[PDB]
């Protein structure tokens, strides 16, 4: 299990501009193009991202390049973040991927605000962690994704993504 497999599971893969759950134009694997109700802005945002004139259409390759930039930004996000760093730095490789998955979805700052949760993760208190993560909005909103992630931390395995 690698990050690419997880996120495509979590985020999906779309080769043409599309509106997500929140009504936002996206492309690829969770790449947010714009929040404006405007295909033009979206298409120009896509163009600036890729570097070619794609006319709202990309290939698997480009979807992959983007994704790669996306996860690096996530990872660079955690490393620059004072609250996240210590957490990230102490978890194992499986558990760290789960951390990276939350940052990817909700950004460096949204995760950073899960103060207690993050604390318990530090204190190797998985079930304590599990329960707090759950009491969130995030969980209410994308329960199936949340639960996958939450089970990664709790169990320390890829159990939640192997059989779907």
């Amino acid at each position: 299990m690698n990050i690419f497999e997880i996120l495509r599971i979590d985020e999906g893969l779309r080769l043409k501009i599309y509106k997500d759950t929140e009504g936002y134009y996206t492309i690829g694997i969770g790449h947010l193009l714009t929040k404006s109700p405007s295909l033009n802005a979206a298409k120009s945002e896509l163009d600036k991202a890729i570097g070619r004139n794609c006319n709202g259409v990309i290939t698997k390759d480009e979807a992959e390049k983007l994704f790669n930039q996306d996860v690096d930004a996530a990872v660079r996000g955690i490393l620059r973040n004072a609250k996240l760093k210590p957490v990230y730095d102490s978890l194992d490789a499986v558990r760290r991927c789960a951390l990276i998955n939350m940052v990817f979805q909700m950004g460096e700052t949204g995760v950073a605000g899960f103060t207690n949760s993050l604390r318990m993760l530090q204190q190797k208190r998985w079930d304590e962690a599990a329960v707090n993560l759950a009491k969130s909005r995030w969980y209410n909103q994308t329960p199936n994704r949340a639960k996958r992630v939450i089970t990664t931390f709790r169990t320390g395995t890829w159990d939640a993504y192997k059989n779907l």
